DNA sequence: TCGTTCAGCTTT
DNA sequence: TTTATACTAAGTTGGCATT
DNA sequence: TAATGCCAACTTAGTATAAAAAAGCTGAACGAG
DNA sequence: TCGTTCAGCTTT
DNA sequence: TTTATACTAAGTTGGCATT
DNA sequence: TAATGCCAACTTAGTATAAAAAAGCTGAACGAG
């Protein structure tokens, strides 16, 4: 039939895929390029030639992962076609997808230390987040939900919204690097934020995970620190934990603390991407 | 040659096949629906489209289970066509299946207790049974032709009609969580239900499962219990057995009791190591 | 181009895929059969239908085994030809696979007794065969390989010819059910058979693995049991060894000791076929 | 337009592609093979057939590595093409690629001893690189271009060339099985060698790694060593380091010497538990 | 009888 | 070797029927 | 009556397989005793 | 300022 | 989530060349 | 001379990705102070 009506047609099936709603929103925005891009031509007509013009067009302004991810939602989107007898053969499969390296650069302990001090100024809760996020590994999304009520005998428990990942983590886990307290710093969330989730705001409410990443971001600009290519982001806190926990006590704990079933994973966020001189230790 | 004419042709096929009659009866089903939802065009004519187009039809009305059973069988006999050369090409391998989440919910320790109660209205059979479905963890079709006969020395032989499994059930196990004796469970159904079944009908004879479930069935609205998604049904009574004994016991003797040849049907604490 | 002088072509290239010797027998003999079966006409032209009549000739027989290798090895040569450019679609693809259940009757410890016995008037070795083959769990070809050299400090060295997994068993094992201990066995076989390989012939030579199995079968047919289909066979001792250590030690161990890395495989050697009640212990 | 015209506008796209030097040169030669292989035809009427035709004529010749590459390259060209739509299939795709096992052998302690035994006719830098190599683990090229301000306060700094690996070696290292002290080592460099780089050849300037490579092979000859498969090269004394350190302190301290990204590059005792 | 290899099948 | 899928054989329940 | 079955159209749930590779099984014919 | 949602991008 | 494959960037060495 | 490089055509070896799903990042515009 025609791309834009398939399109229509295309979301409603992924309406039925039971993704989740942040995966529905991703997705509908490929779309919405995806109909800019390309014309109301009958399916069967849409050039492999047509196809790969867009996708350099979103590569000609620096937007490879744009163009990656485009790529991929167009092809999914033939596949159905091709699953419900309108088109026969996806013209994107021969297409190539854009080959991008990640910009994002990765944060050192020194960086971690000016910026947390950088993050003077800026709300109690900040510092507080910094913290609990580089002693436990997880991610921004999960550490703002934690709640008091996740703690039983010493053990945090954590079920990681992006993976389904279930973890037991000891309150007893220590930065030395950082000089960092797990269960200091729970302490100090206990007093100077009360709220029903370990982290919360002013008014003793959650905050959402944006919002603390993005007051990450200015005490960064506050600390004056330059980097190659893009800034290091909240998230990169991960990183630097998987880093840290790795010298100072092991991979293999490394990788179960961050919720790393895979070692793909785990050998990722173990990569430094450059920052520093990996000074190799007899251990 | 045409749709319908080959749907003739492979339903004597199926019959050859050497299955159970519940099986056969499935396929036949499923046939029938396709009978009702495509043209008796021949084969070479009916297009991915169409399929797709009959498929979507069972999907929208949320009967995405039967989608894709239908689509499985529909597949199945443009293959034996094909084998019989009266088309080249299966149409409906280009389809994908339609996936879809269990809905019906579980039942709970607690809910078991609440809709025991309401059995009293219940013939006797029906808690005897349902205590029986939970300490021994059996299917409804099993439980349904267990025969005092079965019993020796202190075991339950059962030889599961799904799956030929055979086991020897020990009649120590207990309930803790619910309170339940397989002795005494066992001890109420012969003094009670007098028959050759351990379960029995009023009439003194066995019963139908499909009785079974739906008498449970009943005893659940009459409880005015709420779940998420469907309500629980007198299967879930094997699964809440199986969570229980995972814990009482262990999970591999949850596994062995309900009889899986498998494996296949949490927190992980981090040590400083 | 034309079959016959397409898998003239097509033995070539399994002669370069690097499989082992008994890997490239089998699928010589199921070209052969191949050659037997079907024309010498053009590639492109073979139907679906002839490939069809010939593999339902084969089952009809009650070859359904064959039937199912022979379909899968004649689609790869599709596959390669298509592969080189001589064909451009599998006619195989579109046919089922012949279903076929295991005909072969698992063994229980008592007929195991049984045949021990009859394996009175056997070659002393058998006996022993049997033995090390329960309370181990190798295969028969490893069974016949290892030599005493791959004993070093109370376990045994192995390494599986089909797989390349390796093990290193301790002489300490015993099989209660059978009265069957591991390191008695070994003495008997160093004794009573004394050569380089632990299992022997009278005149001290290592034997190979399909004449142990061929005495076990008479040794079978001597103790006068009925099965229902086929006979067990020397293999069966796996799974008895699997099934019986199973219930004696652990899930896990029967695992390890059989050297499956697999579940599907080991809750495979762990099922018995119906031929016994499984009596549920409370453990 | 033609396979040739097409090869010539696809070189240029590689050169925009911001790979080393190396790499490009790597895709040049595969081109050039695929030039002298291949008929100057439109991209719309080059075969399957064809290509394959090529490609086997060098896993006939045993260059299966090359097969391989080579046919990576022709397919990327030919997806190339497919982007500015001067063609709409690609028929490499359909061609499988030559499996290889590597044939090159193993070097064991043993006979890097004999071998260090016959540099004795070679250069003074060779035995240096040499145990250098073994115990530093690290690459040729990576070796040829360490100079003395690298050390600093015990270390050496080395920012591997060829995945940018950064990395710092303690020169407290020592190789027991082959008695190597990195202290030692580093030592005669300086009172030998002479140089800004560790490692230098009789003119006191660095040395290209293609040499050091080529005068160990001289050596390995020169020792009348026999082995199976392809004789051990340079590159393999990175092996014996690795499984070396590998026993002696870890598996895990083996991997970061190399500087491995991953732990991608067997006896199970069975305990009766 | 003790033992081995070739073949066409079945299992893992 | 293992995850997704194809086969199998249930179990669930509204309506109408048998006892 | 109530207590129970049976049909039918649905939804669930237990197992075996895929792919390739590499065994294992055992009738025959043959070799030294 | 403390905080949140919408969007178009980049990462995991 | 992970195994096979596509990209990258070496390293190996015979011949011929530079110093 | 020897000691070393360089080209070329081969063989090896280190990493990033695939697929889909589900985040995370941060400019804007907006809301209560």
């Amino acid at each position: 039939m025609t791309l834009h009506s398939w399109l229509d047609r295309y979301e409603k099936i992924l309406a039925s895929r039971g993704i989740k709603q942040k995966t529905l929103i991703n997705y509908m925005s490929k779309i919405k390029a995806i109909r800019r891009g390309l014309p109301d031509a009958p399916l069967e007509d849409i050039t492999t030639k047509e196809i790969a013009a867009m996708l350099n067009g979103y590569i000609d302004e620096g937007k490879a992962a744009s163009a990656k991810l485009i790529r991929s939602t167009l092809s999914d989107a033939f596949r159905e076609a091709i699953a419900e007898g309108h088109i026969t053969t996806n013209h994107v499969a021969a297409t190539r997808a854009a080959k991008s390296k990640v910009r994002r650069s990765r944060l050192t302990a020194d960086e971690y230390l000016k910026i947390y001090q950088a993050a003077e100024s800026s709300p109690c809760w900040l510092r507080l987040a910094m913290e609990l996020a580089v002693v436990t590994g997880q991610r921004v999304g999960d550490l703002c939900e934690m709640k008091w009520s996740d703690i039983v005998d010493g053990y945090l428990y954590v079920e990681q919204s992006k993976t389904g990942v279930k973890i037991a983590i000891p309150t007893a886990l220590h930065i030395d690097a950082l000089g960092i307290s797990m269960k200091e710093t729970l302490d100090k969330c206990k007093e100077i934020l009360g709220g029903e989730t370990i982290i919360a705001s002013t008014r003793r409410e959650p905050l959402s995970s944006g919002t603390v990443s993005r007051y990450f971001m200015r005490a960064r600009k506050a600390s004056g620190l330059s980097f190659e290519g893009d800034p290091p982001t909240f998230h990169e806190l991960r990183s630097l934990s998987a880093r840290l926990y790795e010298k100072q006590i092991s991979d293999k704990f490394a990788q179960h603390l961050l919720g790393h079933k895979s070692d793909t994973m785990a050998s990722q966020y173990r990569d430094d991407r450059g920052r520093e001189w990996d000074k190799i230790e007899i251990k």
